[PDB]
């Protein structure tokens, strides 16, 4: 978890803002066992709107 927060914050700033969720769930599936790639583009999603 550690590891994902650094490498986005090299990139992506904006993101980094919105990676401070409200809900943990979504970092749980982080834990279960994901990818950053997975995660990142079901996170992209919500930010798909702009």
């Amino acid at each position: 978890m550690a590891g994902l927060l650094r490498f986005l914050l090299s990139k992506g700033r904006a993101l980094y803002n919105w990676a401070k969720s409200h809900v943990g769930k979504v970092w749980e599936w982080l834990k279960s066992g994901a990818t950053y790639e997975q995660i990142k583009e079901w996170i992209e999603n919500a930010l798909g709107w702009r």
